[PDB]
This record gives structure tokens, C-alpha cells and sequence, in this order.
């Protein structure tokens, strides 16, 4: 600024806007690169306390130290003060940040690098990937001293020395041989005495195993329910609650068939060997037409094959990843679109299991950290939709939710285990070409289909990508979209994530090679993952399209929540409504 005849000499960004109080004009004049201009401005601003001396401003230009509350820090530290992983600022997992990339673009928000966007009192902080705590301060160095902004005490997990190691063996056979005296539930609801009047009244119609004795008030699983030990709890009639037992990891794919000869070449299609559908659920409360699951009148009733079926066999051409393809008309009858009642907003996807029950992701209904706590009267569903933004009155239908059941084993605190939610419609919707329930595979059926090497199908409109990712550049498809994804190895699935994965969740999809990210984040969250069974010409839905690392992290596949074992559990719901 001073030395007036400076404006005729050539200049030095450091001999004008560093060793001297300068105009942003001379700054603008000397910079022009308006992105770095904003950067230098941000510098100046943050360096408002680093104006003097000169080397202090040089260090503030280096940016490795956070100035004051941490507005200027531009390093590479992306870890909380206690070692918790920093959540992506732009992404909504696991919390939707009111203060994020859109609100603070000038801070150079990196992948997860610790920042102080709002100049928070905790200094440079970061949102945490752990759903339990939304935010945590980062231990970022402050300028002027070799001092960090907050105490760095990394989280050491439970040790193998200071606690007592349980010698209790893992429970096999899903608890068909366990009779322990554990008497505490996961959610704390007390177990009603099995010999009491209410339990006897509720179980008189239930054929509990005679070998597994029914003790007074402990957790018992004699009904052959694969989920685990459950007990009746106080409250409304028929209330049930499941207890936590550390079952041995009983992968469905590892069931060895005792009738499969080792001649595995040229897989034989079903000819004169028709596998009939076995009704595991009573039509009275599970709904009529159960025998007609997944049978489209346009395709199944006339033996018309879709143009996308020729890719079912995993022996296809060198397993190259196939891009997204638009689905046909009427080929997605079991898809449901979970919509916000008020105001207008698309929420999630869901699977149609019966004409009067619907299956949807639990996180779409309940997520207190997400400011999301929906009652039965605040969301609706739409079945048989072709285009999201349009309304085709005749062929599509809408429904309003009445009753919601949440499985007590749904664990959103560690890994979103068992993302299960059940819904009931007050006004039933009859059968149609574009609306038809999908079949429910059992344990043996799932094992047979998975060991047959058939690809899975995921249908949706891209709402999963909108909800769990901030990737702008591929607009949300308003057209029905379908993606084919095969299965991968389970131990590799464990090695593909830094977070623990339960047996109820499995990997599916091609391996995204370096240089591109896979399409595992296509479709809608909570939607179906279906495979056309070659043994009965039917479509079996392996589970729910739940949140996976395929959205938030590149190089990952789709993680899906298994619901095939829940057959015994399913009736346990409608046994409450048998009146
Ligand atoms: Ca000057
Ligand atoms: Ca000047
Ligand atoms: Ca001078
Ligand atoms: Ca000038
Ligand atoms: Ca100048
Ligand atoms: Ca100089």
C-alpha cells in the first residue's frame, strides 16, 4: 500500500499482500486465479491474527496449523481426538449435517479431514461415522504453539486382559438345544412367565418343542424360530421380544446338501420336475393369494421372458460390470415406494411380501440421530409406479400405513444389523399386473439358490444414492431402474469392510476395479433383492437392500440384509391380529 510509486513497478504478492497491509484489489490484481484468490482471502481473514510478523503470515500460508478456532487448517488429519473415524462432511451417513459442504464451501472440505466450519467452541471437529455420537472435536494443532486444539486420547477398545473371558460356547442350531437361565432382554421389557395365564393363552395354539422345556420366565426358542430366543413381554396383546445370544456364524451358503451329486456341469433347468410352493403362512391373517407370489399376468401367465433374463447365469462373459438398464413395463410388481405424507418428499423403497403386509427398512422409519422419528400416520406407500414424477391413475395404486412392527433385534448402533420393519395397510389392494407380492425363500431354498450361482436383481429409482451419498452428477432417475448384481465370497466380504458384518447381512455385486466405482448405490434403500428361481419359475427375494459401504466408500459392493430365516417370526406378528 505504502511507497506510492509501487503501482508502476512490477509487484510481489509477498511485497504487497504479505510484508504490507494490502488491498484485496492489489490482491485481486495479482491473483486473478479467483479460486486461489478466495484461498488467499481466506488466508488473510484467518491470518487476521497472523498479519504480523512476516514469517507468521508465511506459516499461515502453509496452513498446517489451525488459527484460533481452526478456520484455516488445511492438513491431512482426518481423525477425531479419540481415534473415531471422521464422517464425510457432505454425506448424510450417519447424520445429515445442517453445517456441511453446501454451507461451508470455502473451508476446502476434503474427504474427512478435520475442520471447524462453524467456528465451533470445540475447535476443529468432525462428524463421526459412528451413529451413536453426531460430532466430536479433533485434536488439531493450533498456531503459535506446539499445542493441539483438544486432548488426544485415542479410544482403546475392550482389552482381553482386564475383563473376564466367557467360556460359554456359541449356541448352535439357532437355540434348539439351549436352556440357560438368562433373564434379561435387549430392550429391557420383562419376560412374562411362560406358565402364566397370558403366556398359556397365547401359546395354546402354538406347537412349541417338547424337547425344549418351557421354564418360567427365561428366554426360550422351542418353536424352531431361526432368529433366536424370544419371550412374551408386558403391554399390548401378543407383544414379543427377542433376547441376544451369540450364535455361531451359520452362513446359509455353507449348508452341504445331501442329495447334490458332484457332476456340476450343464446345470439342468426344471423339466418335468416342478417344485411346488409350500404355504408356510396361514391365509387368514397373512392374506389370500399367497400361492401366487411373484407371478406377473403379463409375463408369468403367458411364459413371456424379459429381455434382461439372458444374464442370469454367473457363467456369463468374463463378468464385466454391466451399466444400469431401464426396466420393462410391469416387471417390478413387488417394488414399493415409501413416500413422506407431508410435505412432498420421496423417502425410501420397500418390498411387497403379501397383499396386506409390506416390508421396509427400519432406518427409513426410526433414526433419532437423523432427526427422523416417524409414526404410523406420517408416511405412505405407492405400489405399481412407473415414473416417480408422473401420475398414471389406472395402473398404479397408493396406500396409507396403519400399523408398524419393529423387530427387537434391529441393531442400528453398531452395523445396522437386521434392517427390518413391517407395515400393515388399512385398505387392502387387490392383485394386478403391476402390483404382486414376491415369494419368500426359506433357509434350504436360499442355500440352494445361492449355491446355484444366479445373479440377484435390485429395483429402485436412485433414492438410496440421494439419501446416503452427496454424489451430484448422476441425477435421481424418475424411471424404474434395475441392476443385476451377483454374490461374492463371505470371508472377502468381511475383509472388504473395517466395520463388523453379521451373518444377517451379505455382500452382492461385482468387484469395482480401481479407476471406477461400482453401481452398488443404485436404486432405492429398503427395496428388494430378487432372483428368478430356476426350479419353480418364481422370483424369490433374498432380503432387503440395506445401507452398505457401496454408497459411502468407493471400491465396495452392495450389502443386503437377510430376511429369509424369519418365516417362524412372520406368523408371530399375525398371531397378534388373529381376532
Ligand atoms: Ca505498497
Ligand atoms: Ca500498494
Ligand atoms: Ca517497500
Ligand atoms: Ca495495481
Ligand atoms: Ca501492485
Ligand atoms: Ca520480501
Amino acid at each position: 500500500a505504502n511507497t506510492f510509486l509501487e503501482e508502476v513497478r512490477k509487484g510481489n504478492l509477498e511485497r504487497e499482500c504479505v510484508e504490507e497491509t494490502c488491498s484485496y484489489e492489489e490482491a485481486f490484481e495479482a491473483l486473478e486465479s479467483s479460486t486461489a484468490t478466495d484461498v488467499f482471502w481466506a488466508k488473510y481473514t484467518a491470518c487476521e491474527t497472523a498479519r504480523t510478523p512476516r514469517d507468521k503470515l508465511a506459516a499461515c500460508l502453509e496452513g498446517n496449523c489451525a488459527e484460533g478456532l481452526g478456520t484455516n487448517y488445511r492438513g491431512h488429519v482426518n481423525i477425531t481426538r479419540s481415534g473415531i473415524e471422521c464422517q464425510l462432511w457432505r454425506s448424510r451417513y450417519p447424520h445429515k449435517p445442517e453445517i456441511n459442504s453446501t454451507t461451508h464451501p470455502g473451508a476446502d472440505l476434503q474427504e474427512n479431514f478435520c475442520r471447524n466450519p462453524d467456528s465451533s467452541t470445540t475447535g476443529p471437529w468432525c462428524y463421526t461415522t459412528d451413529p451413536t455420537v453426531r460430532r466430536q472435536e479433533c485434536s488439531i494443532p493450533v498456531c503459535g504453539q506446539d499445542q493441539v486444539t483438544v486432548a488426544m486420547t485415542p479410544r482403546s477398545e475392550g482389552s482381553s486382559v482386564n475383563l473376564s473371558p466367557p467360556l460359554e460356547q456359541c449356541v448352535p442350531d439357532r437355540g434348539q438345544q439351549y436352556q440357560g437361565r438368562l433373564a434379561v432382554t435387549t430392550h429391557g421389557l420383562p419376560c412374562l412367565a411362560w406358565a402364566s395365564a397370558q403366556a398359556k393363552a397365547l401359546s395354546k395354539h402354538q406347537d412349541f418343542n417338547s424337547a425344549v422345556q418351557l421354564v418360567e420366565n427365561f428366554c426360550r426358542n422351542p418353536d424352531g424360530d431361526e432368529e433366536g430366543v424370544w419371550c412374551y413381554v408386558a403391554g399390548k396383546p401378543g407383544d414379543f421380544g427377542y433376547c441376544d445370544l451369540n450364535y455361531c456364524e451359520e452362513a446359509v451358503e455353507e449348508e452341504t446338501g445331501d442329495g447334490l451329486d458332484e457332476d456340476s456341469d450343464r446345470a439342468i433347468e426344471g423339466r418335468t420336475a416342478t417344485s411346488e410352493y409350500q404355504t408356510f403362512f396361514n391365509p387368514r391373517t397373512f392374506g389370500s393369494g399367497e400361492a401366487d407370489c411373484g407371478l406377473r399376468p403379463l409375463f408369468e401367465k403367458k411364459s413371456l421372458e424379459d429381455k434382461t433374463e439372458r444374464e442370469l447365469l454367473e457363467s456369463y462373459i468374463d463378468g464385466r460390470i454391466v451399466e444400469g438398464s431401464d426396466a420393462e413395463i410391469g416387471m417390478s410388481p413387488w417394488q414399493v415406494m415409501l413416500f413422506r405424507k407431508s410435505p412432498q418428499e420421496l423417502l425410501c423403497g420397500a418390498s411387497l411380501i403379501s397383499d396386506r403386509w409390506v416390508l421396509t427398512a427400519a432406518h427409513c422409519l426410526l433414526y433419532p440421530p437423523w432427526d427422523k422419528n416417524f409414526t404410523e400416520n406420517d408416511l405412505l406407500v405407492r405400489i405399481g409406479k412407473h415414473s416417480r414424477t408422473r401420475y398414471e391413475r389406472n395402473i398404479e395404486k397408493i396406500s396409507m400405513l396403519e400399523k408398524i412392527y419393529i423387530h427387537p433385534r434391529y441393531n442400528w448402533r453398531e452395523n445396522l444389523d437386521r434392517d427390518i420393519a413391517l407395515m400393515k395397510l388399512k385398505k387392502p389392494v387387490a392383485f394386478s399386473d403391476y402390483i404382486h407380492p414376491v415369494c419368500l425363500p426359506d433357509r434350504e431354498t436360499a442355500a440352494s439358490l445361492l449355491q446355484a450361482g444366479y445373479k440377484g436383481r435390485v429395483t429402485g429409482w436412485g433414492n438410496l444414492k440421494e439419501t446416503w451419498t452427496a454424489n451430484v452428477g448422476k441425477g435421481q432417475p424418475s424411471v424404474l431402474q434395475v441392476v443385476n448384481l451377483p454374490i461374492v465370497e463371505r470371508p472377502v466380504c468381511k475383509d472388504s469392510t473395517r466395520i463388523r458384518i453379521t451373518d444377517n447381512m451379505f455382500c452382492a455385486g461385482y468387484k469395482p476395479d480401481e479407476g471406477k466405482r461400482g453401481d452398488a448405490c443404485e436404486g432405492d434403500s429398503g427395496g428388494p433383492f430378487v432372483m428368478k428361481s430356476p426350479f419353480n419359475n418364481r422370483w424369490y427375494q433374498m432380503g432387503i437392500v440395506s445401507w452398505g459401504e457401496g454408497c459411502d466408500r468407493d471400491g465396495k459392493y452392495g450389502f443386503y440384509t437377510h430376511v429369509f430365516r424369519l418365516k417362524k417370526w412372520i406368523q408371530k406378528v399375525i398371531d397378534q391380529f388373529g381376532e
